[PDB]
C-alpha cells in the first residue's frame, strides 16, 4: 500500500517559541533551543504525519539550491519510509518563519516566495508524476504554488490521477479550488483551505452556518467528500448521503495549531489505506489527528496512541 | 599592518523589513528587497567594514553546520581582504532575526545562543590564536560566547594577545568584561557593550551620567581609551589625560541601528592603523562611522565618503 504526496512549494519551517512576543523588543532564546529547520509544506508533512503511523510515501514537487539540499537531507532522516523523488530547480525553497506564543496564543508568521519555477521543471515533474501514479494508491494534492507555475497545473495533476483510477485528496485555497472545479476531473476528497479566507467561493458568500453547509453541499457534488471548517474547531462533512457536523467539546489553543491541517489530511488517507472508503470515519480520524496535533506547540504529527485517545474529546452531529 | 577579528559566535543575520509590523497576523514577503542575509557577529562585521576601508583581516571564531557553510561563504565572496581561520565544531551556526519597521521605528530582534562548543574545540580555536597573533598589529574581541566555552577565555584572549605587545580592541557585555578586567592585562581600547543591561559593573549602577562618567573612568585606568554609551545616541571618551563627551547633535534612527557598534569600533581600528593612536581622535571618527551606518534600514557598514559626511552631525565636550 502506497500514498503520493505533491508539495509544489516546499518550506523549510523554523518555529521560534517566544512567550509574551511583541514588538520591537530584543529576545534572546535559551542557550538549549539551538538554530533548527524542519521540512514542510503540506504534502511534506503528510508524508511525516503517514510515516510515523507506518505508512510509506513518495514526496514530489519542486525543490532548489542550498535550501534544498536541507529539506531533503532532513527529510529522509526522518524515517525511511519516505522516499524523496523532488524536481530539482535553480533558485531555493523558501524559508518560513512561525513565532509561535503559548502565553498569548499567538503565532505570527513570515511566509517567503519560493523559487521561480520554469516549463521545462513543470514538463519534468509532469513526467515524473505520471510514471509513479502507477506505483500508488492514492494521492495528496495540497499546499501554495510556486512562482511561474500556471495555476491550472493542480487540474491537470488531478485529471491525470483520476483518469488513472487512482483516489485523489485535495486542500488547498478557494482561488485555487475554483481552477480544480472547472476541470473534467475531480478530488475524490476535497478539504478547502479557508485559513485567512475573505473571498467568496464558488458563488457562496461565507457568513452564516448555512453558507459553509451549503458550500460543503457543492462540492459534494463532484467530489465523494467534502470537510469544510467551521468556526475554527469544527469541521462539516459532506457526502452523497448527507451533511455532518463534527466538534472539539472544548477549545482548542489556537498557537499550537501549525500543521494541524496537515495532521488532518495524513489522519484520512491512514483510514483510507487501512480500513478502505468510509468516508464520515475518515473524517472523524482526522479530526482526532488534527486535535492530537493541537496538544503541542510544535509542528506536531500525532502517532495512533495519540490519535486515538483524542475520540472522547469530540461530538458528531447529524446535519442533513 | 593587519587586523585580527575573533567572534567566538558568529551568526546569519536574516533582515526582513515589514511596515506596520504587528503580532498574530501572517506576513507575505513577494519583494525580495525586503529581506535581506548576510554574515554577522560582532567581530565579522568588523572584518566587513575595515574591508569597505581596504584594511584587510583574518577573522576568526567558531562556525559549524550547514549555517556555518553559507557564513564562510559569504564572507569570502564580500572580499578578497577577508580571511577566515575559523574552528569548524559540531553544531549549527546560529541564524538571527531582526525584523525592522521603518514606519513605527521599531527593530524585533531575536537572538539564538550558538553551538555547544567542547572543550576539545576550545583548545584548537587557542591553539590558532596564538599563531595568527605574531602576524598580526592589533586584534578585536567583541560579541558574546556561545555556550559550553568559559566566560574567562576572554581574559585569556587579551593576555595572550597584550603579552606578545598587540594592541587590543574589546566591546563585550559587562559579565564578560569583568572577566577580563580581573586577569593581569587589559584591553587598549574598551568599547562595553551596554544593551539591555541590568546589573551593575565594576561597582556602579548606572542611573546616572556621573555613574556612566565613573565608569569610563575605572576602565582608563586599565586601559587607554573607554568609550561608554549614554543614551542611545552619545558616548563618553574617557583618558588618561581626561574625560570628552561626543553627542549626536540629532535624533538618530533607532530602527537602522542594526551594526552599528561595530562600524564604531571598525572606525576607530581603521583610525588607528592609519593615523596612529590619537585617542580622542579615535573615538570621533568611530562616532562618525556608527552615524554613517544608521543612515540606512539596513546592516550597513560605511565607506569612507560615507563616514567624513558625518563630521558635521556631531559635537564633542569636555567633561573633566
Ligand atoms: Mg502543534
Ligand atoms: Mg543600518
Amino acid at each position: 500500500h502506497m500514498v503520493l504526496t505533491v508539495t509544489l512549494n516546499p518550506a523549510l519551517d523554523r518555529e521560534i517559541f517566544i512567550e509574551d512576543f511583541q514588538v520591537n523588543r530584543l529576545y534572546r532564546i535559551n542557550d538549549l533551543s539551538k538554530t533548527q529547520m524542519s521540512p514542510g509544506g503540506k504534502g511534506i508533512n503528510v508524508s511525516i504525519a503517514l510515516s510515523k503511523l507506518g505508512v510509506p510515501s513518495v514526496a514530489t514537487g519542486f525543490v532548489g539550491g542550498y535550501m534544498g539540499k536541507i529539506l531533503v537531507e532532513e527529510l529522509r532522516k526522518i524515517s525511511k519510509l519516505i522516499t524523496t523523488n523532488f524536481v530539482y530547480v535553480e533558485g531555493e525553497t523558501r524559508e518560513n518563519i512561525e513565532i509561535i506564543d503559548e502565553k498569548n496564543k499567538t503565532i505570527t508568521a513570515i511566509n517567503f516566495p519560493g523559487p521561480d519555477v520554469t516549463d521545462m521543471d513543470v514538463n519534468h515533474f509532469l513526467r515524473r508524476y505520471k510514471m509513479t501514479l502507477s506505483k500508488v494508491d492514492c494521492v495528496v494534492i495540497s499546499g501554495s504554488i510556486p512562482p511561474g507555475v500556471n495555476e491550472g497545473i493542480c487540474n491537470e495533476l488531478v485529471r491525470l490521477a483520476r483518469e488513472r483510477g487512482v483516489f485523489v485528496f485535495v486542500e488547498q485555497t478557494p482561488r485555487l479550488l475554483e481552477r480544480i472545479y472547472e476541470g473534467p476531473e475531480f478530488p475524490n476528497v476535497v478539504k478547502p483551505d479557508l485559513r485567512g479566507n475573505h473571498a467568496s467561493f464558488l458563488g457562496v458568500d461565507l457568513k452564516t452556518f448555512d453558507d459553509y453547509v451549503k458550500l460543503a453541499e457543492k462540492l459534494a457534488e463532484k467530489s465523494q467528500v467534502s470537510v469544510v471548517s467551521y468556526e475554527v474547531k469544527n469541521d462539516i462533512v459532506a457526502t452523497r448521503e448527507g451533511v455532518w457536523l463534527i466538534r472539539s467539546k472544548e477549545e482548542i489553543d489556537t498557537s499550537h495549531l501549525l500543521g494541524a491541517g496537515d495532521a488532518y489530511v495524513a489522519g484520512m488517507v491512514y483510514y483510507f489505506i487501512k480500513h478502505g472508503a468510509n468516508f464520515l470515519e475518515m473524517a472523524k480520524f482526522g479530526f482526532a489527528s488534527a486535535l492530537a496535533a493541537t496538544r503541542r506547540k510544535e509542528k506536531y504529527m500525532p502517532d495512533l496512541e495519540a490519535i486515538k485517545k483524542e475520540y472522547d474529546h469530540f461530538t458528531v452531529e447529524r446535519v442533513k
